[PDB]
DNA sequence: GCGATCACGT
DNA sequence: TACGTGATCGCA
């Protein structure tokens, strides 16, 4: 059963051929400053195994590396491109990453290693990484012997298995979703990981001064309320302080118990001071624990700067994903924790941060899908979008609409775009389900043609058994057949929304690949930091601040072309918080 | 360790 | 109502 392969104990010419299988591991999840424990290369010539300390300090390697005609098929290359970026080397000339390949051909299957993917395929000769190199505490790089032959088969699968997947993806129509928008965005991702985001870490270690402040105040306060102390951060000991202690009326209720979600707090802090106070002990709480520290412990010490890693093949629908730390949902909404931005500034002096978001891009997108007469004027008219389905669902004039009025066309457009309920609808509105139901009907009405998209794509996704976005990406529903309502509905909610977010985030990675493109071009020193679903984040001298305010909205503006306009809002600043 | 519940983002 | 990450609790 053993594969058979060199264990090199130099570089060779046969080893440097214009086309192989590579493989860079990196055993740690985090990548950045990471160890490389080994690497495999299989091509014509053979398979071969080289140790990193040899391999990287051969000039010969190196430069094979970064040659953009000598080609690379791997698995995973955004991870092994930045770990070799901290050690100050370029890989150049990755024309197939295999994970992205299995990302775009079915998400679902979670793909994560190169065994996963080679499953999809029929082909078990190797090993899933987990059983190799074991997980949490137990897991570590095994003698030379065992990782040698592990990397060596999942070399020899990447080479095996890349005409296959290719062959696939071109049935598919996503040959090019593969070669000329995801592979390009993953060298891009890898580039702005590697970049990083500065932060002002004093700022956060004072804000963390006035929190704790803050938390140990209304800390204090809600015992003093409760004649009694509890753990606030215990949705269970919170339950019964409120409804079994405090009498509080139940108005929702959990799978294993009382509801002590912000939403339902809401509706009792009518009846106690106490709730208040919770609400507002949570709020501060999430900002301590979750962004002040958080962020203070991932937070380089040197360089005072966070690299986060964009996960590009996790989200069901095109999305990309952040982690460690996550940084695509820092506060905003409320004031207080909006500071929280204040401390991410410019990596350099002069410097500035740059923000472009799309307007109401998911709207539009639906438009431009299911060619709305309606909805693609309220748009070619630049139009307060919530205004205007306010005017037709409630049948009044511009001067007629309320704010309430408002307040609810925003959440039936949210609603539509989510494929809602009519009772999610009023769970959301909190109001009746047949007047959610009333809601949505005039909604309908007025807009014809997005009734019929939501009536037509799910019966496509019944049909083919799968729903496409602009640039071909998919994502298969079988649920949408299913006997059991719930499950079947969560999936045609799936068939209305995906096409929608997942057009989204196609036309947002074309704009990132294209605004590189640009800036490259135009020599400028601005380069991106991170997405943010529909918004861009950048950084750049203050000098570039003019040629960006035109550059960077074209260009998101022009990544492709719709039935409706696209629209960009641009800000910058001293700090990401200024950046308004 | 892991499911449930909470809260942050688009 | 769509899509995410993760801090914390509590029983295994
Ligand atoms: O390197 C990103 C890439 O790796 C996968 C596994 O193939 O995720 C690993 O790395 C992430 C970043 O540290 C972790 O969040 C994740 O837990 C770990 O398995 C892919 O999912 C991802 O695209
Ligand atoms: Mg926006």
């Amino acid at each position: 059963a053993k594969m058979a392969f060199t264990l090199a104990d130099r570089v060779t010419e046969e080893m440097l051929a214009d086309k192989a299988a590579l493989v860079v591991e990196v055993v740690e999840e985090n990548y950045h400053d990471a160890p490389i424990v080994g690497i495999a290369v299989v091509n014509e010539h053979g398979r071969f195994f080289l140790r990193p300390e040899t391999a990287l300090a051969d000039p010969q390697f190196v430069a094979w590396l970064g040659d953009e005609t000598k080609k690379k098929s791997m698995f995973d290359s955004k991870r092994a491109a930045v770990a070799l970026k901290w050690k100050g080397i370029e890989l150049c000339g990755v024309s197939f990453d295999l994970l992205l390949a299995a990302y775009l051909l079915d998400p679902a299957q979670g793909v994560d290693d190169v065994a996963a993917a080679a499953k999809m395929k029929q082909y078990e000769a190797v090993r899933p990484d987990e059983a190799v190199y074991g997980k949490g505490a137990k897991r570590a790089v095994p003698d030379e012997p065992v990782l040698a032959e592990h990397l060596v088969r999942k070399a020899a699968a990447i080479w095996e298995l890349e005409r296959p997947f290719l062959d696939e993806l071109r049935r598919n129509e996503q040959d090019r979703l593969l070669v000329e928008l995801e592979q390009p965005l993953s060298s891009i991702l890898a580039e702005m990981e590697f970049a990083g985001v500065k932060v002002d870490t004093k700022r956060l270690e004072q804000m963390g001064k006035e929190l704790a402040e803050q938390l140990g105040t209304v800390e204090q306060r809600i015992y003093e309320l409760a004649g009694q102390e509890f753990n606030i951060n215990s949705p269970k000991q919170l339950g019964v302080i409120l409804f079994e202690k405090l009498q509080l009326p139940v108005l929702k209720k959990t799978k294993t118990g009382y509801s002590t979600s912000a939403d339902v707090l809401e509706k009792l802090a009518p009846y106690h001071e106490i709730v208040e106070n919770i609400l507002h002990y949570r709020q501060l709480g999430k900002l301590q624990s979750t962004y002040i520290e958080g962020l203070l412990k991932v937070v380089r010490p040197d360089t005072k700067k966070v690299h986060t890693i964009f996960n590009q093949a996790l989200t069901q629908t095109g999305r990309l994903s952040s982690t460690e730390p996550n940084l695509q949902n820092i506060p905003i909404r409320l004031e207080e924790g909006r500071k929280i931005r204040q401390a991410f500034v410019p990596s350099e002096s002069d410097w500035l941060i740059f923000a472009a978001d799309y307007s109401q891009i998911e709207l539009r997108v639906l438009a431009h899908i299911a060619e709305d007469d309606n909805l693609m004027e309220a748009f070619r008219r630049d139009l307060d979008i919530h205004t205007k389905t306010a005017m037709d669902i409630f049948q009044v004039s511009e001067d007629e609409v309320t704010p309430n009025m408002r307040r609810q066309a925003k959440a039936v457009n949210f609603g539509i775009v989510y494929g809602i309920s009519d009772y999610g609808l009023a769970q959301n509105l909190n109001i009746s389900r047949k007047e959610a139901a009333e809601f949505i009907e005039r909604y309908f009405e007025s807009f014809p043609g997005v009734k019929r998209y939501m009536e037509n794509i799910v019966q496509e996704a019944k049909q083919k058994g799968y729903v496409t976005t602009l640039l071909h990406r998919r994502r298969y529903l079988p649920d949408i057949t299913s006997r059991n309502f719930n499950v079947r509905s969560f999936a045609e909610r799936m068939a209305m929304n995906t096409p929608i977010q997942g057009s989204a985030a196609d036309i947002i990675k074309k704009a990132m690949i294209d605004l590189n493109a640009r800036l490259k071009e135009e020599r400028l020193q601005a380069h991106l930091l991170l997405q943010v679903h529909d918004e861009l984040i950048l950084e750049a001298p203050k000098e570039e601040m003019e040629r960006l305010c035109r550059l960077v909205p074209e260009v998101m503006e022009q990544a492709v072309t719709l039935r409706v306009p696209l629209k960009v809002d641009y800000h910058y600043g001293s700090t990401w918080y200024d950046a308004k």
